[PDB]
């Protein structure tokens, strides 16, 4: 077959009952999820080749850079919970990544704060049950799969995409069959 398990997706030995349709993973310590980010744009041109109105969820993971990879799952919960992912992202991208001056959750907090989101509403947030069942929310996710690795995108609980599988001499071919892929596996 055209697409064939293994090659653009793998498919889950357990499937994941009432998972998001359309579910990323993600750190901010990822290179890779750097570029699916500022170079790709990966969850927009996956969003723009499925159905208006289909869920997409996006988490971020513990398992990169200890102590501040789990402030960084914290703070993207609490992110989701003000609705500003949009404000922050890029910046805590690249904070981590290329300015390297996110070192501890004071700087994090920098970022919102920058960002324009008020100190009182960011603290009451991040300690907030709300937010704690966010952060549950998404460990909770990731370990229904055992990731070991991101960015990863799952659909309907069930196929995985297998981005190793496919063309990167040119950043628009793959970007295209990575998004074509999503629609194909969203559709079976
Ligand atoms: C989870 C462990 C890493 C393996 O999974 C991959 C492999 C290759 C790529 C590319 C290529 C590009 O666009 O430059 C973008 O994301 C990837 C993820």
């Amino acid at each position: 077959a055209q697409y064939e398990d293994g090659k653009q997706y793998t498919t889950l030995e357990k499937p994941v009952a009432g998972a998001p349709q359309v579910l990323e993973f993600f750190s901010f310590f990822c290179p890779h999820c750097y570029q699916f980010e500022e170079v790709l744009h990966i969850s927009d041109n996956v969003k723009k080749k499925l159905p208006e109105g289909v869920k997409m969820t996006k988490y971020h993971v513990n398992f990169m850079g200890g102590d501040l990879g789990k402030d960084l799952t914290q703070a993207w919960a609490v992110a989701m919970a003000l609705g500003v992912e949009d404000k922050v992202t890029v910046p805590l991208f690249e904070g981590v990544q290329k300015t390297q001056t996110i070192r501890s959750a004071s700087d994090i907090r920098d970022v919102f704060i920058n960002a324009g989101i008020k100190g009182e509403e960011y603290d009451a947030a991040w300690n907030s049950f709300v937010v704690k069942s966010l952060v549950a929310q998404q460990e909770k996710a990731a370990a229904d799969v055992q990731l070991r690795g991101v960015p990863a995108m799952f659909v309907n609980g069930k196929y995985q995409l297998n981005p190793q599988g496919m063309d990167t001499s040119n950043m628009d071919v793959f970007v295209q069959q990575y998004a074509d892929t999503v629609k194909y596996l969203s559709e079976k």
